[PDB]
């Protein structure tokens, strides 16, 4: 999911967001691809004996090095204009001790198609692994139950053996490792079946690709797949589109509200945010969908909203936050009940520096929404808190300063152009 | 000194007396607050584990004077010197990171090695930014953490409920120029014994017990610290009750505080176990049926996710269907349980138990302590003979366990690999 360490803190070189408050919006904005949905898409090249071809890819860091690492293990790559081309007829894995650390962060999307095609891999034990504790992350589980022979004998995990088809149960709902099990079973021999499948548009599309590139796979859609693998026999890929950013069109639709105005979303999946657009319709506003594209109209009023986090189709965790500073509008009460795994309320204490009313019970924050929001200097964390903080700055008086965009400018790109598009006043300024 | 695992008949019945270890996770920020002791510590009730090992050995590598012998520890920090904590043995201690607060706090600068600890996807660190709250100066170079700055009591919002730096921050504000608060603060009995050894030290700390703290440094002035005892360890009794229970039979356990395990003793009382306190001791007394229950984990006093697979392994001796509603892995337990004939499915986070069928013993890979705890229960009621490997989790968090089942009647012994 993220491709590099925590350069967050070094804040020695950085930039930081100028925005002032109270401006209504109006225009267009588009939606670029979804970067979680390129991740898997660019690793299932390592299943295709001919030339992928990807289009809608947004242009950001993670994109980048994924590439860069496919071409260091012997792939011919080319990206422009949001377009990639791969071609994995000359992939061969490198000594286990050569690009070290890219390959241990890939290593929760691309074990499954290496050890699947090359009938062996290694990763490095990340600093943390006391004697013989093996990396859970990885899914070591799931490919022992496809015949898998894995072992910790160097300071590396040798994974080895040919794949065959087995009836595989995720402990938990994880997207990435469904994506890595999927590509896994996709060349092993025999049938697989996948269940407590995560159902994310991400997931989805990845079955979609191969469906279409020659695998036979049901259940597409549900939490339960059933796949008959190609036994070693790489597939025939056809050119597609990456999904449109959920997220990112959710935040921009949060922009629209949060200032109470007018906008038109383009390039964009409505089926993909049937949760966000009820809960923007509990609130008072309006939605109006022609296909690739919805249109946000105006609440007479704001009403406050009850929030809580699932898995897909449900609310969406990366939501939460700017649904939180859209509350601060609301004229009432609302609530937001969150899961308690990885802090996810990072925004709140910048968000009391700009008057919000906002107390955290546990997993549950209540907004008592209504109060005057004002300007302030905030500190952004996560993309998702950084979400959350624009929008609070746009409806805010007094003109904001948002610090630390680290996690921002590597999640989104051309994002000042988009605001400004819009009509939003903000400016980057040298830290 | 290679691997080894366990072999365990499914046992007809237990019976006897455990006597209760005192909690690893008490113990090691209680170490910790050493740094924040003028004179001589005496820890009794000390599990006599690895990481209490490892960490009373960091201290003395930064020039602590330590002992440690049948679990009581003695600390002095009088000539404790460098700040400079980046070795291997402390990069894979998960709570060596508890340090980080207290070495800034007394110091003004410390050195750390990331824990990180096999996750391939990591976090930003809670501990960092709290830190940088109370005016600190962070910053990451390699795998490790350089802090620095000298600490002032601040407003401090935990953004979720966290056990480590609540104890983290709790022992860098004990020592920082001012009054500290701290909000959405963890209830566990782990922290609250961590205060209450402080404010026995001297500390003006108000607000113990809940989830608001209020604390006034003593700029820079280190504590007179007095003796004390390590709580009981309230997870290892969980599951010795857990062993009782799925086997059906009356047991004892001793050393025991039945007041954090009110929402443990309520399920095995709506499974019809009852339960019986007196002092330090708790019993169990067997069922008539054993009967379903629904399991909602929460934060501190409601149900510990560190018992449900303790629960799941007992909920398929129950005559019906249980559920257990779990936080998003978790469930690593579960692919072993089925091997063992169990009827479990996960619908997302949440596990329907269809208890009733007979267990059968099988050749398992046990995982962390939690998924290793429910296949120790799974086996003692299953028919035949089973064998649990990769107990290295199991071993770094509990001393002479054999002997403790063997001591209740259990048919258990251990193998080399
Ligand atoms: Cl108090």
């Amino acid at each position: 999911d993220l491709g590099t360490e925590n350069l967050y803190f070094q804040s020695n070189a950085m930039t930081y967001l100028e925005i002032e408050g109270t401006n209504h919006l109006s225009g267009n904005v588009t939606i670029s691809g979804a970067k979680n949905a390129a991740l898997p898409l660019i690793v299932s090249s390592i299943l295709a004996k001919n030339e992928v071809k990807i289009n809608n890819v947004p242009n950001v860091a993670d994109i980048k090095t994924l590439i860069s690492l496919l071409e260091n293990l012997g792939a011919k790559v080319n990206f422009q204009n949001n377009s990639a081309l791969l071609n994995t007829n000359t992939l061969n894995q490198t000594i286990a001790k050569y690009d070290i650390v890219r390959k241990m962060r890939a290593s929760i999307l691309t074990l499954g198609p290496l050890l699947a095609r090359f009938g062996h891999c290694e990763v490095s034990l990340p600093g943390g692994c006391a004697i013989g504790q093996r990396p859970i992350d990885l899914h070591l589980l799931a490919l022992e139950k496809m015949g898998a022979n894995i072992q910790i004998k160097q300071g590396y995990v040798v994974a080895s053996g040919n794949l065959k088809g087995n009836e595989i149960l995720f402990d938990k709902i994880t997207v990435t490792g469904s994506e890595n099990i999927i590509m896994a079973a996709a060349l092993a021999k025999g049938k697989t079946k996948l269940l407590n499948v995560a159902k994310e548009p991400e997931v989805v599309q990845l079955c979609e690709v191969l469906k279409d590139a020659g695998l036979e796979i049901k259940g597409i859609g549900t939490d339960e797949l059933e796949i008959y693998g190609s036994d070693g026999e790489l597939l025939e890929f056809k050119e597609f589109s990456v999904i449109p950013d959920r997220i990112e069109a959710g935040t921009y639709l949060c922009a629209g509200a949060i200032t109470n105005s007018k906008i038109t979303l383009d390039k964009v999946n409505a089926t993909h945010l049937s949760a966000v657009l009820a809960k923007l319709h509990q609130m008072g506003f309006e939605t109006l969908i022609t296909e690739d594209s919805i249109t946000l109209l105006p609440a007479k009023e704001i009403k406050p909203v009850e929030i809580m986090t699932s898995e897909y189709p449900g609310f969406p965790t990366d939501m939460q936050a700017q649904f939180m500073a859209l509350a601060l509008k609301a004229n009432g009460t609302s609530i937001i009940d969150e899961r308690l795994f990885e802090n996810r309320f990072m925004h709140v204490s910048e968000l009391l520096r700009m008057g919000a009313d906002i107390k955290l019970n546990g997993h549950i924050a209540t907004i008592v929404g209504g109060k005057e929001l004002n300007a302030a200097d905030v500190m952004a964390t996560d993309l998702r808190a950084s979400s959350a903080l624009i929008l609070a700055a746009l409806a805010a008086k007094g003109t904001s300063k948002v610090h630390r965009i680290y996690h921002l400018d590597r999640g989104y790109e051309n994002l000042e152009e988009k605001f400004k598009d819009l009509g939003a006043k903000i400016t980057r300024l040298e830290e």
